[PDB]
């Protein structure tokens, strides 16, 4: 058995862990938190952790530890099954991405349709959006797209679009909440995740929802795309059946699962979605860098520039 560090959503998490075990019959404790808590909990472990698999949510997290030597190399064939042209590679191939979810529009097709959206994240943070687009200054989606923004087209860029948002656009608590107000028809349009809204109409039902997604592309920085991978520590004692967990995540089955309950793009190519989602290359995500300390350090400085914290 095995006990997995888990900074995913728990719902995604236990339905791999359940899969799993019907598949092989290996139980799978797990410890659920954010990423960070996670991943600095097994620095101050070390050799004398309980964690036999990290299944992160964010990149960075399974970098800190990748780079603190505390992660086992994976086969080639677990690495493999879902490579692909954009696609996160771990340099001393110790980790290996899993899911993608990606940065949307969401917006009330009472009132608009596609033609009426813009072609760039950018061009919401205009007059022409005056309280027409909502954002939320305090999301960590909305971090990753500042940093993202900034590494693709500098930060000039990145603080006008946040001063232009705070001069028109409209903040929202959470991203939730950002969606319900575009439901009701408060406000026209909203950038948030994709996930988020998935989930909703499921759950409501697509024929009761008025609102509807929208995807930039063309490499864009509002096509920003947030990759979740899983490793195994070198301190696990459960190595042989730890490895075979990581290799399920990554194995057409296991994608199968997350993506029965989870809105997020499988990476394997040979699994669809129970969620109408477009096969992950197709939205053509541009090509980013994981976020660092410094980097999230800056971005959050913008915010403060922009006004908004």
């Amino acid at each position: 058995d095995i006990t997995v560090y888990n900074g995913q959503h728990k719902e995604a998490a236990q339905a791999v862990a359940d899969a799993f075990t019907r598949a092989t019959g290996i139980k799978v404790k797990l410890n659920s938190a954010k990423g960070d808590q996670l991943a600095g909990q097994i620095k101050e472990e070390g050799s004398r952790s309980p964690a036999d698999v990290f299944y992160s949510e964010q990149i960075p997290a399974l970098a800190t530890l990748s780079a603190a030597n505390l992660l086992e190399p994976l086969p080639a064939s677990t690495i493999n099954e879902t490579r692909g042209k954009g696609v996160p590679v771990a340099a001393k191939k110790d980790w290996v991405a899993l899911s993608g979810r990606s940065r949307v529009v969401v917006y009330d097709t009472r009132k608009l349709s596609e033609k009426d959206l813009e072609k760039s994240v950018l061009n919401y943070a205009t007059p022409k959006w005056k309280n027409r687009i909502g954002y939320v200054p305090t999301s960590g989606a909305f971090l990753e797209q500042i940093v993202a923004i900034v590494k693709l087209k500098g930060e000039a860029a990145a603080l006008k679009w946040l001063k232009g948002l705070k001069e028109y656009g409209k903040p929202y608590a959470k991203n939730s909440v950002a969606l319900q107000a575009v439901e009701n028809g408060e406000i026209d349009a909203a950038l948030i995740n994709n996930y988020y809204w998935h989930a909703f109409a499921r759950e409501k039902g697509v024929q009761n929802v008025h609102t509807r997604l929208n995807f930039v592309r063309h490499r864009d920085p509002g096509a920003l795309v947030t990759y979740s991978g899983a490793a195994v520590l070198k301190s696990s004692q459960n190595k042989d059946e730890a490895k075979k967990f990581v290799a399920f995540l990554a194995g057409k089955e296991g994608q199968r699962a997350l993506t029965a309950v989870r809105a997020e793009y499988p990476l394997n190519p040979h699994v669809v979605s129970t969620f109408n989602l477009e096969p992950i290359a197709k939205l053509e995500a541009p090509q980013v860098s994981a976020t660092t300390v410094s980097e999230k350090e800056h971005a959050t400085r913008l915010l403060e520039q922009a006004g908004m914290k």
